RNA sequence: CUGCCGUAUAGGCAG
């Protein structure tokens, strides 16, 4: 169904490195996805460097002709349209391998894990008891900067039924990797 | 980072 996509490139900037730009971008897309609603908008990073742990300088936006045509018709790129080079929406080539672009979270800050352990079992007691490409974001509710880690899954011959979160990440859905 | 789910020092989530 999601046979349409659109690449967005981060135009080189003297003061802001690419990594910083992709952050802004991803945040922009997010705010617009919670506006669009639905779970049919995918996302991939074609320039993904699985070694250097860098997302790259390109954000591929997956969607159907209608869903995709509805997204970019919003003013979610006002702030950085001058920071972004992007063509028209085209149709994905085939045959194309499929993979998952999903968030990943590890367990750490035991001060945190233990605090929860205490809540669920009623500091001295508790105290006793990941290398991936990341985008850094800022929450709307509490003004905290958190690192959203992203991982591209092993290549598959097909795509299983699945949707996507308001960040365009895999909720179980697959995206064409090319 | 903060929190949620889960007996979990399993495995998962939310922003």
């Amino acid at each position: 169904t999601m046979d349409h996509y659109l690449d967005i490139r981060l135009r080189p900037d003297p003061e802001f490195p690419p990594a910083q730009l992709m952050c802004v971008l991803f945040g922009k897309l997010h705010q617009a996805l919670v506006a669009q609603g639905g779970d049919r908008i995918g996302v991939s990073f074609p320039d993904l460097d699985e070694s250097r742990s860098r997302l790259g300088e390109r954000l591929r936006i997956h969607a159907s002709a209608d869903d995709l045509r509805a997204l970019l018709a919003r003013p979610w790129l006002e702030g950085l349209r001058d920071h972004l080079q992007f063509g028209e929406p085209a149709v994905v080539p085939h045959p194309t391998p499929y993979r998952q672009v999903s968030r990943v979270q590890a367990k750490s800050n035991p001060e945190r894990l233990r605090r929860r352990l205490m809540r669920r079992h009623d500091e001295e007691e508790a105290r006793k008891r990941l290398d991936l490409p990341f985008v850094t974001l800022r929450s709307q509710s509490t003004g905290q900067h958190f690192r959203l880690f992203i991982r591209h899954g092993p290549l598959q011959v097909t795509a299983e039924e699945g949707g996507f979160t308001c960040y365009g990440l895999s909720k179980g859905g697959f995206v064409p990797w090319f």
